């Protein structure tokens, strides 16, 4: 009885977690898009439908 | 008889406790979560599904 009470008092209410933080860090997608000197910006190739006035 | 009565009167109804307060103080779990400059708050990383209007 003493050993059981000691074990119960030591363990308390310790929740058991089956997993931790996943090791897969990359949550985005690889950017396979090309970059060329013809681009108007590092994020865009052309401004196709844009109309100035 | 006198000694027995003296012992009974001195001891009274003293309950015997086998244990005291347990020495294990930490009742919570260690917070292994990281904190990064990208976080929106010290308690949360992103606000993922939140929709503004």
């Amino acid at each position: 009885e003493a050993h059981i009470q000691m074990k119960a008092a030591a363990l308390k209410s310790a929740q058991s977690r089956l997993f931790g933080l996943d090791g897969g860090i990359s949550t985005q997608e690889e950017n396979t898009e090309r970059h060329t000197t013809e681009d108007v910006s590092p994020s865009m190739h052309t401004l196709l439908g844009v109309k100035n006035m």
